[PDB]
């Protein structure tokens, strides 16, 4: 006996069940507490049989609104005869023959939702208890001496309101722990004895195996002035001032030479203040850099904690290997799932920092480890944003080390279509925020993060996976945390992420989701995916060559087809107008002169597919990237789409013009760790499990990691016809001058940002007033965006003086391989100059930049961004 589960119990007296007028005359609920149920003409083998009578009124509001997929559906009153706490721990179907189970959600929320402790409490002279398992017949937690020892003594917990609970003395503290959960798993269609780690964890032994019942606010858990963090944290005056790097904590130190070889790929690693990697960081944050966002940080699956499990390739012999062969990926492969490598994006416990970062996975040090890894980012000027992934589980079901939320409530934490099986668009076993405890533990474990470990903000992967009014609750509980309460000031915390709409969330379906257009007016940024595809052309899951406006559509022919010469300029035009909306802050309301001519409102702009371009109320709701950990590098990109014949000193210079115009768009900029270096990944799209080979990030400059092999076939084979020549090309590989080069480009591109508050204006009506581009319409110059931003100027000005050293700036594009000269009369006789950041350039050719006063003709060479200021 193993029923689908069709129907729902949404409120106490309330199931939902999509069946006919006919059927609906003879529905009944049983129960069976052993799970000892089977079909005969009925059902047999039941504890209780109870008649539900059609509710001919239909689902309330509060019902259809909260499962709005199901809101056609019957409804069945249950009599208040029904022992609801009682039936909810059994075996539970419905039947008319036509038999199914019940999804439980909406009524273990309607009876159980809760609000009071979770996890372990500790008193002076008692630590507690409390696991919310309102499905379960028992629980009781067994404790160990140590992360390997045998079980010392098991203790009963006691249920109140679908809340189990124990209270201990205080000697409890520092045991290590599981529950043993007694209850009904759909899956198996049987009353397992589960055992499973706190939700509530806030450490664990190696693995997750066992949870250490550890009080987080223990003064040796503190690093050295920890408690005065706040007062030594980098002042952020405003949300518009952020820029962001995106960077894995593995790759950050593996290759690092000068860190010890013992602290190399973890949370250590970033205490070594001279290392070349935090020499790295403190150039970039010298130059105005705020925020690194590192990739996922809690405990997940996929790489084990215990260290002499790694597995190694031989670094010297795959060295040997030809740069377009096929065997370094073969022998990285071998080992993905023994090697110290993941990205991290299959999360099992939320509030734990990931052991395999920690000098020892088991006891104190991931928690100490972690918060000098905070402090010691913030006392180089760095504020410190974690990757969380609330949207999905690594595992679910009664069994494994790996699942712990699904045992221990199954079918609640995680979203199950309309048959009862688990939704897996996000990987697999995707999160169902719209339950009420999936989303108080969501806002409590950001709320853990921010206290407990002082983060700075959050990037929300597969943000449109989560509800709306979620996103907006921890928005709220996070930014009214204050230093005298809380020791953080959470009025500067900032929240971005994927707003990507798809799969089963899509159309609201399941609520209203964080997606890009949702979010809209919330304050909370979302990456800006239209500027990314016309800058580098195409988009991610569609043809490599298809080129944009800064990989040589229509300009530089590729030799891929892409039209007739009419159509390509066209294509880049397009391309420029949805790039131009980005670059004002990816606004709807942003009024721009299209390419047509006719002037169009951002949200009127379209992308291939319908959907407005531009999509903001506000710049710090845009997050403008042309790169990221996802899909291929800066550089890789590049080399791909451009054409074959350039040389990497052309390459390199359209690589900082990828970058600068992110560092010199309004909205927040975001860059990929590597942007500034010309990083590389053979070309690797999806380098999730690709190991320390293809993810290399070398501080020494010395190489970039181009050549290094064909990428790993399971994402990149069908594109390895087109990599191959280009891998083994000798002409497409940077030496360490350009690496360098790149560098010294990319901080004085920040610098300029930084320079002047004009770049960073903090509104859409500031942006409407004073962002204007000139090189617009049917007869615009393809291959040159022209940006002015104005300010106050001359006696008696319409506008608040932003800027105390310039009245103006005008930056020009030129993605052209050949000097432009744009002619702008409404720019004529003004005091432009070169900002002075180039006049002092490493770089020769922007230094040839120059303004005509009596023309307004702005002089701009080949593949250069040349930023020109009116002094006051
Ligand atoms: O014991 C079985 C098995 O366990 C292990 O592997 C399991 C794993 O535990 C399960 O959770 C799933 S994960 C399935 C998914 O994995 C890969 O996806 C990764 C992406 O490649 C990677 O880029 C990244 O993606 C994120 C991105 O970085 C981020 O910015 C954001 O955009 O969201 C993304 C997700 O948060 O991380 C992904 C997860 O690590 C793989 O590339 C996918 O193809 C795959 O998903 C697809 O296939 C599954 C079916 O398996 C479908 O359910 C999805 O809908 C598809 O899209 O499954 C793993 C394999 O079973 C152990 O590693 C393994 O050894 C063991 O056998
Ligand atoms: O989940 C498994 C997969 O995880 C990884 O995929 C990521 C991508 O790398 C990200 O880029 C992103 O994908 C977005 C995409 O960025 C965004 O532009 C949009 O793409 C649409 C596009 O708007 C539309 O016009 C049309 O062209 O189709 C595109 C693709 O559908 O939406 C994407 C998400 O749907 O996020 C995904 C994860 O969801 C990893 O790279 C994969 O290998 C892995 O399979
Ligand atoms: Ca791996
Ligand atoms: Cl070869």
């Amino acid at each position: 006996f193993m029923p689908d589960a069709r129907a729902y119990w949404v409120t106490s007296d309330l199931i939902a069940w999509n069946v006919g007028e006919l059927e609906a005359q003879s529905v009944c609920l049983y129960a069976s507490r052993a799970a000892a149920m089977s079909l005969s003409g009925g059902i047999q083998g039941y504890d209780s049989k109870v008649e539900l009578q059609p509710e001919s009124a239909g689902l309330p509001e509060t019902v259809t609104q909260k499962f709005p997929f199901i809101s056609s559906y019957r409804a069945f009153r249950v009599p208040s005869s029904v022992d609801v706490a009682s039936l909810v721990k059994c075996q539970l179907v419905v039947a008319s023959v036509d038999v199914t189970g019940l999804q439980l959600p909406g009524v273990l929320d309607d009876m159980f939702a809760y609000t009071g402790p979770l996890g372990a409490v500790f008193s002076e002279d008692s630590v507690s208890l409390h696991l919310w398992a309102p499905t379960a017949q028992g629980v009781s937690v067994c404790f160990f001496d140590g992360p390997a020892g045998p079980a010392l003594e098991t203790v009963q917990l006691k249920e109140s309101n679908g809340v189990w609970s124990v209270t201990g003395p205080r000697e409890w503290e520092n045991r290590y722990y599981l529950y043993e959960v007694d209850v009904y798993h759909p899956t198996k269609a049987q009353v397992l004895k589960c055992l499973a780690g706190d939700p509530y964890a806030r450490s664990l032994s190696a693995n997750g195996a066992r949870t250490w019942l550890v009080d987080i606010n223990n003064e040796t858990l503190k690093p050295a002035s920890w408690d005065e963090l706040a007062d030594e944290k980098p002042k952020l005056d405003s949300f518009s001032d952020i820029t962001i790097y995106e960077l894995h904590i593995r790759d950050f130190s593996a290759h690092d030479g000068t860190v010890d070889s013992d602290s190399r790929g973890g949370f250590r690693a970033f205490a070594y203040q001279a290392s070349a990697g935090m020499e790295h960081l403190r150039k970039l944050s010298d130059a105005g850099l705020t925020h690194v966002h590192l990739l996922p940080s809690f405990h997940f699956a996929g790489v084990d904690d215990i260290k002499s499990n790694w597995k190694f390739v031989d670094e010297c012999e795959l060295a040997t290997f030809p740069p377009g062969s096929d065997m370094q990926q073969a022998a990285v492969v071998a080992i993905q799932e023994e090697d110290p490598y993941n990205w991290g994006y299959n999360p099992v416990l939320w509030g734990v920092p990931k052991g395999s970062y920690a000098s020892d996975p088991d006891g104190p040090s991931r928690i100490i480890e972690y918060r000098q890894m905070v402090q010691a980012l913030n006392r180089i000027g760095l504020r410190v944003v974690m990757d969380v992934v609330y949207n999905h589980l690594d595992s679910s079901g009664p069994c494994g080390i790996s699942s712990v939320l699904d045992k221990i409530v199954p079918g609640y934490y995680v979203r199950r279509d309309t048959n009862g099986q688990i939704e897996n668009s996000a990987a697999m076993n995707n999160t169902a925020s719209e339950h009420f405890m999936v989303d108080r533990l969501i806002v409590d474990d950001l709320l853990n993060w921010a206290v407990n470990y002082k983060v700075d903000g959050f990037r929300f992967d597969l943000m449109g996976h989560i509800m709306k009014r979620t996103m907006m609750r921890a928005k709220s509980a996070l930014q009214s945390l204050t230093t005298d309460a809380h020791g953080v000031d959470g009025s500067k915390i900032y929240l971005y992420g994927e707003g990507w709409d798809f799969a089963e969330v899509a159309r609201n379906q399941r609520g209203i989701n964080g997606s890009q257009l949702n979010m809209s007016g919330t304050g909370i940024g979302s990456f800006n995916d239209r500027i990314r595809d016309a800058i580098n052309g195409g988009n991610p899951f569609g043809n490599p060559l298809q080129q944009g406006f800064n990989t040589g559509l229509f300009l530089e022919p590729n030799g891929f087809y892409q039209g007739n010469e009419a159509d390509t300029r066209r294509s880049l035009a397009t391309y420029a107008d949805q790039i131009q909306i980005g670059l004002a802050g990816n606004l709807r309301d942003y009024v721009l002169i299209s390419h047509t001519g006719e002037a169009k409102k951002g949200s009127e702009i379209h992308t291939f597919d319908g959907l407005p371009v531009g999509y903001t109320a506000s710049p710090i709701e845009t997050i403008n990237y042309v790169s990221a950990h996802d899909n291929e590098t800066l550089f890789d990109v590049i080399s791909v789409k451009t054409p074959m014949i350039l040389s990497v000193d052309e390459r390199c210079r359209i690589n900082h013009l990828a970058s600068s115009m992110m560092a010199l768009s309004q909205g927040i900029p975001f860059f990929h760790a590597g942007d500034e270096i010309l990083r590389s990944k053979s070309i690797d799209r999806d380098s999730y499990n690709s190991g320390d080979w293809f993810n290399k990030l070398d501080f020494t400059y010395e190489t970039n990691n181009w050549g290094v092999g064909l990428p790993p076939s399971e994402k990149n084979e069908d594109n390895w016809p087109l990599m191959k020549p280009r891998l083994e090309n000798p002409s497409f590989k940077p030496a360490k001058g350009h690496i360098l080069a790149a560098l010294d480009s990319f901080v004085d591109i920040l610098k300029i940002r930084y320079s002047s508050p004009l770049f960073r204006l903090s509104t859409a009506n500031d942006i409407k007033q004073r962002v204007r581009f000139h090189n617009t319409g049917p007869s615009l110059v393809p291959g040159v965006i022209v940006m002015g931003i104005e300010d106050a100027r001359g006696e008696s000005p319409e506008m608040a003086q932003l800027d105390t050293n310039f009245s103006y700036v005008v930056t020009v594009f030129n993605v052209c391989p050949h000097e432009v000269s744009m002619d702008i009369p409404a720019l004529a006789s003004m005091g432009f100059e070169l900002h002075p950041v180039q006049v002092n350039s490493s770089d020769t050719l922007v230094r040839k930049s120059a303004y005509e006063a009596a023309t307004g003709r702005f002089t701009v060479p080949g593949r250069t961004v040349s930023v020109f200021v009116e002094p006051r």
